[PDB]
């Protein structure tokens, strides 16, 4: 009938929003683990560098100072956003 | 000159990258978009229990406020520890 319709309807809309937000809601293990992955990664072209300072090897020094810009800049996003999600980009991918 | 070889190599290699690391300072505008986004969507949702009750219409109602309540626990539901 049609407030039967509409309800159903307006079930059917509402709850495929409801696993996206039992996701977020959800207590998850690994917060900074994608975080320690940078800080361990930031180690790594730390040696490498130091590394490349003691074979006084260019082409590695020049690309550790780039991939140290980037892991910085990524790193600094990390630390800069602040515990919520912030986007509807959970819902999609 | 290998070290050219050295050049080239560590061009390719980290410039491969770059896309990825665009993308990464891509999510702060995202954010700024999806916040006048939910300012976007909230407003329609108060226009539309508005409209909902001049048309009797209470699913549309109920659907819209539901959908808020999800959209704004998703969008800032501070994540645990």
């Amino acid at each position: 009938m049609e407030n039967l319709i509409g309800y159903v309807a307006a079930f059917l809309t509402t709850v495929s929003f409801l696993p996206a937000v039992l996701r977020v809601v959800m207590t998850k293990q690994t917060r900074d683990i994608s975080r320690n992955m940078y800080i361990m990664f930031f180690l790594g072209v730390v040696l490498w560098f130091v590394y490349g300072i003691l074979r006084s090897d260019l082409p590695i020094i020049l690309a550790n100072v780039v991939t140290l810009f980037f892991v910085t800049i990524i790193l600094y996003y990390k630390l800069t956003e602040g515990n919520q999600t912030g986007s509807l980009e959970v819902l999609f991918q």
